[PDB]
């Protein structure tokens, strides 16, 4: 897919509620892409609990808004 539509698919990636948010529980696919740690839109399976933190420093650090999850403005700065 390309990178503007993969920004919805970071979006859709889990969440199939439909709250135009993600939780953890969600971002546990999402944010293996969405936190690019040792990459860019390539997913870094380095170490799942690693990557656990690294969604963990999503849901507190990526999220901006103190909300404790990703919205789509929130991911697209996180993403570029
Ligand atoms: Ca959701
Ligand atoms: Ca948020």
């Amino acid at each position: 897919m390309s990178p503007q539509e993969l920004q919805l698919h970071y979006f859709k990636m889990h969440d199939y509620d439909g709250n135009n948010l993600l939780d953890g529980l969600e971002l546990s696919t999402a944010i293996t892409h969405v936190h690019k740690e040792e990459g860019s839109e390539q997913a870094p399976l380095m170490s799942e609990d690693e990557l656990i933190n690294i969604i963990d420093g999503v849901l507190r650090d990526d999220d901006k808004n103190n909300d404790g999850y990703i919205d789509y403005a929130e991911f697209a700065k996180s993403l570029q």
